[PDB]
């Protein structure tokens, strides 16, 4: 009776407040929770649709590394679930040609990410590798090659995932039913704002705030925080509406009675920036304290990184096994001639 949950990320570095907020938290609900059983991939092979340069892969291999020390620092158990690198689960190379085969491109080509990449491709003279077209195609094969029920999502990927979901109507459809037709949980609206109140906090814009970022480090970041450009001088009124100083208050600063008195001695002008900065850092570094703690029991005896990722590919290879040999039942290209020649 338990229902399979799969989501996961491109390996692309170390995680910040960002990723807390907006995924791993409800990640971390999702894997306490006794109803469901947690796939979480490190997609490797997702990271060549846009870096394909020698000097880029070579460094998936410290990505990999930096996403599973961050991971089990915030609580992700690889026992109870199954974290698994993406390339070494033989059957999603044949999973993925046969979605291929049955997704029509005019179907990918108007979900928003892959209209939006084709429109700046063609702008800069450029093309989209078929690969990169195949984004969703090979993100369905994650998806329904360990038949997952639920799949946790960000905004930019829930088209993603509708494509999956035709997916697998079209293969069970043709071939008999295999597949769950798999339920997006989706995410909040609003992801962090970053420091320089530019945009989301992201790793290429730099204006993060990381998991594995020291006191002084946080410090810093949150002293040259953007907070509210009108508020010229420290007696002038200042506004706490969109001020990511009270943004990030509201979600780290766990005393909330000081919270409100901060937002309205700020409103009145009668409190300097730097006593409400100070208390921002002081209250995000109690909140990361425990997970450096972890990290750096992690980094100083990696083979628990190593024995995660084993036990959860192990895991994931298992299910794909199963998963293709049902395929193969109900697909049955050349059903007779691969079972001669095995
Ligand atoms: N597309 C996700 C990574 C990913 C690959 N396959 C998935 C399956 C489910 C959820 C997420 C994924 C990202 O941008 O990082
Ligand atoms: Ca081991």
């Amino acid at each position: 009776k338990k229902k399979r949950v799969l989501t996961g990320d491109r390996p692309t570095g170390k995680l910040h407040l960002g990723h807390w907020i907006g995924s791993i938290m409800n990640r971390l609900q999702l894997q306490n929770d006794s109803r469901y059983d947690c796939f979480f991939i490190i997609a490797d092979l997702h990271t060549l649709t846009t870096k394909t340069r020698k000097e880029e892969i070579l460094q998936i291999d410290n990505h990999i590394y930096d996403v599973l020390a961050d991971w089990l620092s915030v609580g992700i158990d690889p026992e109870k679930s199954a974290i698994y690198l993406q390339s070494a689960i033989p059957e999603i190379y044949e999973l993925n040609l046969i979605f291929s085969m049955l997704t029509p491109l005019n179907h990918i080509m108007g979900i928003p990410s892959i209209k939006e990449m084709a429109r700046n491709a063609s702008l800069n003279e450029e093309s989209l590798s078929h690969g990169l077209i195949g984004y969703p195609v090979l993100q369905s094969a994650d998806i329904l090659l360990a038949k997952a029920h639920l799949v946790p999502v960000g905004k930019d990927n829930e088209a993603h995932v509708e494509l999956t979901r035709d997916i697998a109507k079209t293969f069970n459809r043709l071939y008999g039913e295999v597949f769950p037709e798999p339920d997006i949980l989706q995410g909040e609206l609003t992801a962090l704002v970053g420091t320089n109140g530019q945009g989301k906090m992201s790793k290429s814009a730099n204006n993060a705030i990381y998991l594995s970022d020291d006191a002084k480090t946080v410090q810093e970041k949150i002293r040259k925080l953007y907070t509210d450009p009108n508020r010229i001088h420290a007696t002038t009124p200042g506004r706490v509406e969109g001020n990511p100083l009270f943004i990030y208050h509201d979600l780290f600063n766990p005393h909330k009675e000081e919270v409100e008195e901060f937002k309205t001695r700020y409103r009145q002008g009668c409190i300097r920036d730097v006593e409400v900065k100070a208390r921002l850092a002081e209250e995000i570094n109690l909140f990361l304290n425990p997970f450096r703690e972890k990290r750096s029991e992690l980094v100083a005896q990696p083979k628990f990184l190593e024995e995660a990722l084993q036990q959860g590919t192990e895991k994931m290879r298992t299910v794909a096994r199963e998963t293709m040999e049902e395929v193969h039942d109900h697909l049955g290209l050349s059903r007779k001639w691969r079972t001669i020649l095995a």
